[PDB]
């Protein structure tokens, strides 16, 4: 409960980017850089902290446990206004540091921007639900810097750790109890041209050190340490961390590599082995040239060693010849192997043959060739074991198998191997460190051209990963004396880290019957050792050399899979019921990263059945496929030009007719045959058949431990294909149609209050968008509700149920053929609508293109492997989209979501999903020069793509819209999903923020994240509950995004909207009550909810025929104001029933644009509903709540006169002018003081201690006790409280009624004071109006808020009495 007080300072501190110690050039500093950084202080800035040296810039580290308060004491001492903003839950309005479009007074715009010399106090609260809480690792981290100029001013060095922990760990000394280490590694890229002092900069530092210039850190052995990984740089980077020779655990995975986007940070932990150096690599091929890493030496601590098990329990031994003689040699390399079947032109005819004289026959290509036996003397296979071709030599490591590599290179270069999490043995290094000790306890690295060697490494069950990981882990290893120039010659395997599965020495594995090998490299002969045995030595047109040139240069670019790239040309055929094992991997001379779409099928992710895999730079990863469809599929990327039409590995997934191998081409080794005939699988030994490795007679100790002990103790078509499927179907029809579409909305009238706002692009694009019809013959479409408001581009949110069966007539009505195309969901190839090769005439080609003016009907089975696994969560999102030509396709518009959720999530409002909130967003940048309607020579510059404004044909959009995305409301604390996808834009990673939010995630039931990194292709279910009202900001909090247009203002609303907008109180007066039509005399000035009188209902003039039409009354509020339902009620005079039974309801804020859409609204079909007899108050709610400043209702149907009195339920604007608690009763009688309790003596006593509204009873005001100029009543909040507004009233007794009629407010600090309300603009006091009428109410505004927790009310000139009933409207804030 302790308040972690902290003071800070920004100032200019003269910094290079590496430190010395010395004089000579210590004075004449050749090199250096102005700074603004953040540096802590001694209480009231007397002294100054120490600042630990391996902190360069990164400033004082901020943390807290849940529970406890932060009150920053800032003070700017640079000469630019700056301001702090960390990330989470936390900040109210005043608390935040960042200036937006928010509509907040001039008092909370102070924290915005700190002048240079000037105070401030930043104040925060760890909640409840900001903190992990949970099996979330021990505690988080987040990142807190400048929001004043968030490019300016983070180059300029501001940054710093903000690190909230859980409750019950942290010291005193800021140091967690277990753990004992505390660091913090800032991988950054500071830009200094786009900075204060704009010089250029080559710097790829970390905490400010460039090339690894930064001290070497150290710790000593055998002991638990805590990292902090953060990450920053303005443009979009990438930080792939690789921790050589050891083991993290981030997420309950045990990698050996954390991957960090910009502006995002992480925590993990890790146990240190023995001492030796090691080194902090950065994987990403750019933060590699660059030079960026650190140095972890390991002391030698005299406390304790650690001594535990080391043989195999003694019945898992496994010591035999199980090692590995592998090598490296140069033979010929066909990219396309001899005479296939789908020759190419380019590679055969230009590269390898010596036809037309290129090159010879010859590529000299290195690989790592594996030899069985030990002297060296043969290969282990010539030809090929009729499906692998180039699988390479795997490498499965498990508990000692005797896994010795010898290693003999017959190469004409110096080579090596490095594998990767795998610690070495001082015996042989097995790694090129600097320091390779000498001839004693020597540490060779490399292997020159005609040498041998030998390495030594063979892993016990001392790391073997969570459960939570999968089955059998995957590593490279690739020849680590120059990385780039020897992967591109072409050295690279596969390293297996697999489990306890050695059933014997031979090492088949379980759980997983077929297993196949596929790495993703590019191997770039520019950059490879032999170029000149290819251009330069074997060749016959060196005459003038080819180089230099864009043909030549990208030519020999040989971007591949698995080497071979025209086809596997038996394509990977398989079994039914199999569960088929993958392995995947890429390197490549390459920044960006893949995703590789996986039609037909799905594979477990951590018990998810995930659809697309997004695998990064030089690190792999391993899935599992099942067998569950029947005909030929895909697996394929889809990036950009080179990589996403070209790799692709067709594979059947097929059996004809018994298991398809009695006659056909894929004879496998059951055999499939009769079942009285012998082949594997049937290999009955000595005692029985596979039950372990044979043993000892029985060994009793067969006992599996739990890894470490717990010690410390016309074509109206439909569907066809739904017969087998035998589904509970449900049906959609949707289109494609031509529209226009700008996304600049906010210059719609969202937020236009400039007038000379240039346009810097066209006015509109010509898109192709989804709808959604009614009826298998189209033109009776269903236009978008209140609900899909946000949707903004996306088609229609097609929702579903596990095990349902889907049917959708899609109808093409554009100008060229158009397709769907599902994800993680099971279907035929007739219901594809992928354009490849297929098994059938064309018959099952019927989806692959729909033609124009045409319309197919696909059919979607949703089984069980296709719905939200996790049960955390409830409903699982995914996309469709117009698969054609799917990059031209979704960059023109045609994109939707497709929803899958569990079984019982469906509602008696048309069956579709609902009963939680749910907005769905598709962050995407949209390009105009890759859509089909874009216009080349646009009429800005025709030359260049509008030369004169560069690339700003390219708008990166929040699903949709820029800088509007209207429809975006949530209440607070309330649990509402999100469906974050991102496709379109692959090789941008977007990081979602939201302002003082925290999201979550299920499946583990626990995780914060703070921001979630969007990897492009993922598909992400979170919960938001939201925390404050106001005006917030969602946006991507990478800067050169937030600024370029990925920012939307959406809005938290009170929890409590349900006010009276002032139709049955007075304050809405009668000067704006309209109505066409009307009913008889009864003016609608008296259609005011529980209006008594002899007429009180709405009318004009006179009907004399009134069943038909649709007449209505337009309430006006002078005022943008939010309503949240309406309360209807019926009208007589003695004998009227007049009740009206439906009735709609329209909205506008302009008086002119209407849109009538709530009454048959979202949530309802076609219809609306209302009252049911004479006056019994009957209300409705609306559930997605309208904004609008008139608003119209109509009544249809009625009893014989379609009357009505309305009564609205709205809230406020700030949206936070929720009742303080007089009525309500959240306040005490204890919080209100006055001078008299003014009593007679022959009758009652005169209550300044019952000030309620609408409390009725015995005298329930306060009528002071004598009349004066002089009397007050002043209210103690207990609490420094927003007071927003104040609505007065009058009192009375059964008699001649008497009332305030102007007041005047003097409030005051947090202290005993008071002080008068001067108006803003003047120089003397304000003047209010009180009431007019006794019951009627009247509402003052304060223009700006009276913040304090004292207000006293002084009634100046009244109507014979003082007397007044009182409600302030305020506001929690802190």
């Amino acid at each position: 409960a302790q308040l972690r007080q902290f003071y800070v300072a920004a100032q200019g501190i003269s910094w290079s980017y590496r430190p010395e110690p010395t004089n000579s050039s210590l004075n004449l500093s050749v090199t250096s850089f102005k700074k603004i950084v953040y540096r802590e202080y001694e209480p009231y800035f007397k002294k100054e902290k120490p600042q630990s040296t391996i902190s360069g810039l990164l400033g004082p580290t901020l943390y807290a446990e849940v529970g406890d308060i932060i009150k920053v004491h800032f003070k700017n001492k640079a000469d630019k206004p700056l301001s702090i903003h960390p990330q989470g839950i936390r900040y109210s309005k005043l608390s935040e540091g960042a200036s937006y479009l928010d509509h907040t007074f001039p008092a909370e715009k102070m924290d915005d921007a700190v002048a240079p010399g000037r105070e401030y106090t930043y104040e925060w609260s760890i909640s409840e639900d900001s903190g992990p809480t949970h099996d979330d690792p021990p505690c988080l981290t987040h990142i807190y810097y400048s929001h004043e100029n968030l490019i300016e001013d983070f180059n300029s060095g501001l940054i710093g750790p903000l690190l909230i922990c859980k409750k019950g760990t942290l010291t005193e000394g800021g140091t967690q109890k277990t753990f004992d280490k505390q660091i913090v590694l800032l991988f950054a890229v500071f830009d200094e041209s786009k900075s204060w002092s704009q010089s250029s900069s080559l710097m790829y530092t970390v905490n400010g050190y460039v090339n690894g210039t930064m001290p070497d850190i150290t710790v000593c052995a055998h002991d638990h340490i805590s990292w902090h990984l953060l990450g920053m740089s303005s443009g979009p980077e990438l930080f792939s961390i690789h921790f050589n020779g050891q083991v993290l655990e981030q997420n309950h995975h045990k990698v050996s590599a954390i991957t960090l986007v910009s502006a995002t940070s992480t925590t993990a932990n890790m146990t240190v082995g023995p001492e030796g150096k090691w080194i902090i690599s950065s994987l990403t091929p750019k933060h590699l040239q660059a030079g960026m890493q650190a140095y972890i030496d390991i002391k030698n601590c005299p406390k304790k060693t650690r001594n535990l098990k080391k043989i195999t329990r003694e019945q898992r031994r496994h010591m035999k010849r199980w090692e590995y003689f592998i090598a490296a040699e140069e033979v010929i390399w066909d990219y396309a192997p001899v005479i296939p079947a789908n020759m190419d032109k380019k590679y055969r005819s230009q590269h390898l043959d010596n036809f037309s004289n290129q090159i010879g026959k010859h590529y000299k290509k290195v690989m790592y060739t594996q030899y069985e036996d030990e002297s060296f003397t043969k290969h282990t296979v010539n030809p090929n074991m009729k499906e692998d071709g180039i699988l390479g030599p795997i490498i499965r490591a498990q508990v000692r198998d005797t896994l010795k590599i010898v290693f003999k290179n017959m190469a004409s270069r110096p080579y090596s191997i490095y594998p990767h999490g795998v610690t070495f043995s001082p015996y042989e290094d097995e790694v090129n460190s600097s320091f390779t000790s000498g001839r004693n306890n020597t540490m060779i690295r490399a292997v020159q051209p005609g040498e041998t060697y030998t390495y030594k490494w063979n892993i016990l069950e001392f790391d073997e990963p969570t459960e939570n990981d999968a089955q059998c882990l995957t590593r490279p290893y690739y020849s680590d004396v120059d990385i780039m120039r020897d992967i591109a010659s072409g050295l690279i395997g596969l390293l297996l880290i697999c489990k306890s599965r050695s059933l014997d020495r031979r090492g088949i594995q379980r759980a997983a019957d077929i297993e196949q090998q596929a790495v993703f490299a590019v191997f770039d002969e520019n950059k490879s050792w032999y170029l000149e045995d290819n251009i330069n030595k074997f060749c016959e047109n060196p005459d003038e050399v080819k180089r230099d040139d864009p043909k030549f240069y990208e030519s020999n670019i040989m971007s591949t899979i698995n080497g071979y790239v025209p086809e596997s040309i038996t394509t990977l055929g398989f079994c039914f019921d199999d569960t088929v094992q993958w392995h995947f991997c890429s390197v490549g001379t390459q920044n960006e990263i893949l995703t590789i779409h996986f039609t037909g099928h799905s594979f477990i992710y951590g018990k998810r059945h995930e659809d697309t895999l997004t695998l990064f730079p030089m690190r792999g990863e391993s899935v599992t496929v099942t067998m569950d469809n029947v005909g030929t599929w895909m697996l394929t990327s889809m990036n950009s030009s080179p990589r996403s039409k070209k790799l692709r590995l067709k594979f059947r997934d097929v059996k004809c007719i018994p298991d398809d191998d009695e006659d056909s081409y894929e004879i496998f080794e059951p055999p499939e045959s009769t079942v009285m005939a012998t082949r594997k699988m049937h290999d009955r030994l000595e005692p029985e058949d596979e039950e372990s490795d044979a043993d000892y007679d029985y060994q009793n100790r067969l006992a599996a431990a739990l890894g470490i002990r717990s010690f410390r103790n016309p074509d109206n078509i439909a569907a066809w294909y739904l017969r087998s499927n035998n589904g509970n179907r449900r049906n959609y029809y949707i289109a494609a149609e031509e529209i226009s579409w700008d996304y600049s909305e906010f210059v719609q009238r969202e937020t236009d209050i400039e007038d000379s706002d240039d346009i810097p692009e066209d006015t509109t694009y010509k898109k192709v968008v989804f709808r959604k019809y009614l009826d298998s013959t189209f033109t009776k479409r269903d236009p978008r509700g209140e609900y899909e408001e946000h949707l903004g581009i996306l088609g229609p949110i097609i929702r579903a149920e596990v095990d349902d069966v889907i049917q959708v007539r899609f109808k093409n009505l554009a100008s060229r053929p158009y397709s769907l195309h599902a994800h993680g969901l099971s279907y035929e190839k007739s219901s594809e609508g992928k354009t490849y090769e297929d098994d059938s005439p064309e018959w099952f080609k019927e989806d692959n293109a729909v033609q124009p003016n045409s319309s197919y009907t696909y059919v979607w089975h949703a089984t069980e492997r296709s719905g939200p696994e996790s049960p955390g969560s409830a409903c699982r999102a995914w996309a469709y989209y117009s698969a054609v030509n799917p990059e031209k396709d979704i960059h023109s518009g045609l994109i939707g979501p497709l929803l899958i959720c569990q079984k019982g999530i469906l509602h008696k409002d048309s069956n579709m999903p609902m009963d939680m909130r749910e907005f769905v967003l598709l962050f995407m940048t949209f390009d105009e020069k890759k859509s089909w309607y874009y216009e080349k020579k646009s009429r800005s510059s025709w030359r260049l793509t509008s030369s004169e404004m560069k690339k700003s044909h390219e708008f990166h959009a929040i699903n949709g819209m820029i800088y509007s995305l209207p429809g975006l409301k949530m209440y607070e604390q309330e649990w509402v999903r999100l469906h974050l996808l991102n496709i379109g834009g692959s090789q941008d990673i977007h990081v979602v923020h939201f302002h003082g939010q925290t999201l979550l995630e299920n499946g583990n039931k626990q995780h914060q994240l703070g921001v979630w990194p969007l990897l492009p292709g993922s598909f992400k279910t979170l919960e938001m509950k939201a925390s404050k009202p106001g005006w917030w900001l969602l946006n991507t909090e990478v800067g050169e995004n937030q600024r370029a247009g990925m920012q939307t203002p959406f809005l938290i609303m009170d929890r409590d909207c349900r006010m009276p907008m002032g139709l049955s109180t007075g304050i809405i007066s009668d000067s704006q009550i309209k109505a066409s039509e009307f009913l008889g005399y009864w003016e609608p000035r008296l259609a005011r909810l529980n209006n008594g009188g002899s007429y009180n209902a709405w009318s004009v003039e006179k009907l004399a025929a009134e069943f038909a039409s649709k007449p209505w009354i337009q309430v006006d509020m002078q005022k943008e104001v939010i309503i949240t339902g309406i309360q209807t009620q019926g009208a007589k005079h003695y004998l009227k029933s007049c009740y009206t039974t439906e009735f709609y309801v329209a909205y506008s804020s302009n008086q002119i644009n209407w849109q009538i859409f709530k009454g048959n609204s979202t949530r309802n079909v076609m219809y609306f509903n209302g009252n049911s007899d004479a006056s019994t108050i009957k209300e409705n709610q609306f559930d997605p709540p309208i904004v609008a400043r008139y608003i119209r209702i109509s009544p249809t149907r009625a009893y014989n006169r379609p009357t009505l009195r309305l009564e609205l339920q709205g809230c406020e604007v700030n949206g936070c002018s929720t009742p303080l608690g007089m009525e309500n009763g959240k306040i005490e009688n204890k919080q209100i003081t006055a001078s008299s309790f003014k009593k007679s003596w022959w009758g009652d006593y005169w209550e300044p201690f019952r000030a309620r509204l609408n409390a009725q009873g015995r005298v329930n005001a306060w009528q002071a006790k004598a009349n004066n100029n002089k009397q007050w009543l002043e209210i103690d909040l207990l609490k420094i409280k927003k007071i927003t507004a104040i609505i007065t009233q009058g009192c009375k007794s059964l008699s001649s009624e008497m009332y305030v009629k102007s007041y005047t407010i003097h409030y005051s600090e947090q202290g005993v004071e008071w002080k008068p309300y001067r108006l803003k603009s003047s120089m003397v006091d304000k003047i209010f109006e009180g009431n007019t009428n006794t019951k009627g109410h009247v509402k003052n505004f304060f223009n700006p808020p009276i913040i304090s927790r004292f207000i006293r009310v002084i009634p100046k000139t009244w109507n014979q009495s003082i007397a007044l009933r009182l409600e302030l409207f305020g506001c929690d804030i802190y």
